[PDB]
């Protein structure tokens, strides 16, 4: 996550690397996306707020689990810069993939540069 | 969605009946909770939207799946408003409970009435 366009997610002290790593600039949100729609994570940043604000984070089949988070709801999302990484590090109610009828809410840890 | 305070689900077909929903705003966004953590859906919409769109959707437990939509990526949503009538209808990523660990997309349909 230190290299341009790379991230690290651990959720639950799991850990997976991504050099597939994409940043946009949809008005009035930064997104960020990481791996693929089938595995991957999805966040969305208010940049314009002070101090930035995470509106949502989406983790699809990352080390066996799968969540959602949106500002406003359950679980929580706090963001800081390191340069030009982010970190965004919070709670995500979802499911273990090992469990998928069963609530899971884990702790996870986004660090990426775009 | 006839009365208030009720939704149906419908995950592939399969329909579920809900009497518990609460709903919450937060600025432009509102968030519906159907059901409960164990067995229910969870929405995000952004009404400042014109039509408003869905944000996100985890369903979790209900009609043998649970499984994520959030906007963005192959995986898409739309809804209108009917009065208080929200229809949402889109397709979710996860898994059907019956067959963990084999990755599933399903149709879902949500109606309900805050
Ligand atoms: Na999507």
């Amino acid at each position: 996550a230190q290299l341009s366009s790379t991230a690290s997610v651990t959720v639950d002290g799991k850990d997976r690397n991504f050099h597939i790593v994409t940043c946009r600039q949809l008005e009035w949100r930064r997104m960020i996306d990481i791996g693929a729609d089938f595995s991957g994570a999805k966040v969305a940043v208010d940049e314009n707020a002070q101090p930035p604000v995470v509106e949502s984070v989406h983790i699809q089949n990352l080390s066996g689990f799968s969540g959602m988070y949106s500002r406003g709801g359950s679980g929580s999302a706090d963001m800081s810069m390191t340069g030009d990484k982010f970190t965004i590090s919070g709670t995500a109610d979802g499911y273990k993939t090992d469990k998928p009828g069963e609530p899971a809410t884990a702790t996870f840890k986004i660090v990426v540069t775009c």
